[PDB]
């Protein structure tokens, strides 16, 4: 009884941000999230423009952008609207509720003003979600909970992963899914986004581990691949994005049957 | 065989940042860390100047500072040098090693350029520490690992806390201690810093829980109290800081015997 992305977009309990995402995934035949891990605004925007048609989502780390301004994020929103992708700031909020509400709305970055999606670690308990939702619910935003991590020695396993799923399922007005290595929720209203993805086997020298799009979408039942260096370090980032898009999309179609 | 802060500053395996901190704690009779949770640079600097003599450490969240510039952090360093306290940026690095190294050195904040101490969640595995230490070791910085949290539903318990202690004890060239609710390491070279502290019982409406300085320093064996709203929300922040300093210092003296 697995539903297409387009049908999941219409589920009764779907969050509007999840619905928008699932509809553009189906329309564009993409379940690829670009991890735009660059330090230059011009490179971020040139990647967003060229790869926009190939991606369902662009994931930022704006705290590594040497020339961040709010006007850069206005230009990124123009490209997201044009090419139809969501903006996901990978901030990993991980503090008490009272602190993360200020980190989400305020400071230099004003993340809530431009990010469709953010994510949170569940280690502080559900106050982290309650704090974010104070800002995010009025701004019609969504949140992903980090249920598993791709890195060597990850402690996001067993009862920790189960706690993340329970926390998501109890804050479904704001939480739209997970960062995970696999399907962790049986509820089709939740998105599964998986980092640690490359076409070739291996990892990096600081604990990153890679699995293929076929493994994580096809066998492990995730929805979306998050890809950084597999695209960003390639010479032709557009062709690299197209190879990742086709891999993730076909793995999804094959699983759907 | 408990040693004074001044004697712990001389331990063979002490990190130089921990030694500097322990010496100024002993000199100034303070084991209070101010949590300077304000949105205005002028309020941050006015608190740092007035409360500097009362504190061993000033903890920042620079991502909530509406008017952050690197020149604000230069002014904060001038006050830290004058009054003798360390600067601790409570960034909660919580990503794969390759990402956190860029978040620590780069972007708008250039955290490593001004923060004596930062902290990390252990959930990604030890790559988070390896990534930070690539930047922090050359800059002679230190790191705290988050072994426990003060908030309701915290998952930083049991085997998670034990994993944080093992990770600290295996990266002792860079890791100088813990954010914890209690003594979690038996090794006196490690600092224990405890947030969730107020003189009065209670909490907040977003999962914060408070314990007293006497409870966390005296009974639970921590070294340093981290205090935000108990000071910041008071009318006279200097007198509030002095009440917290005297509470934490006497609890330490009584335990030392
Ligand atoms: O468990 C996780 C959570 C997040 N990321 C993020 O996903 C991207 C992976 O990049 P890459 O290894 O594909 O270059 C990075 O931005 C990293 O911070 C992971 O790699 N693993
Ligand atoms: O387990 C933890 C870790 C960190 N903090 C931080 O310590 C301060 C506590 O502030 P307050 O509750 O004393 O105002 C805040 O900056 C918060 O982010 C906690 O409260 N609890
Ligand atoms: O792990 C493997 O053997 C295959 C080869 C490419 C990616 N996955
Ligand atoms: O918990 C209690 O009862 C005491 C009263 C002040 C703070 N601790």
């Amino acid at each position: 009884m697995e539903l297409s992305f387009g049908a999941r977009a219409e589920l009764p309990r779907i969050h509007p941000v999840a619905s928008k995402l699932l509809r553009l995934m189906q329309k564009k035949e993409t379940n690829l999230c670009l991890s735009a891990d660059v330090s230059l605004a011009r490179e971020l925007l040139q990647l967003a423009d060229a790869l926009g048609p190939s991606i369902c989502m662009l994931k930022t780390h704006v705290d590594i952008l040497n020339d961040f301004t709010l006007d850069v994020m206005k230009e990124l929103i123009t490209l997201a609207k044009c090419h139809e992708f969501l903006i996901f700031e990978d901030r990993k909020f991980a503090d008490i509720g009272n602190t993360v509400k200020k980190q989400y709305e305020g400071g230099i970055f004003k993340i809530a003003s431009w990010a469709d999606l953010v994510n949170a670690h569940v280690v502080p308990g559900s106050g982290v979600v309650k704090g974010l939702q104070e800002v995010g619910l009025p701004l019609h935003r969504g949140c992903l909970l980090i249920a598993e991590m791709s890195s060597t020695g990850s402690l996001a396993t067993g009862d920790y992963t189960r706690a993340a799923v329970r926390m998501a399922e109890e804050h479904s007005e704001f939480v739209v899914g997970f960062i995970s290595g696999s399907r962790v929720s049986m509820k089709p209203e939740f998105l599964h986004l998986t980092p640690g993805v490359q076409l070739e086997a291996g990892g990096d020298n600081l604990g990153q581990q890679y699995n293929s799009p076929q493994e994580v979408i096809g066998k492990r039942g995730s929805d979306i691949i998050i890809v950084g260096r597999g695209i960003i370090s390639a010479a032709d980032r557009l062709e690299a994005a197209e190879m990742y898009r086709k891999a993730a999309w076909e793995a999804y179609l094959s699983r759907l049957g």
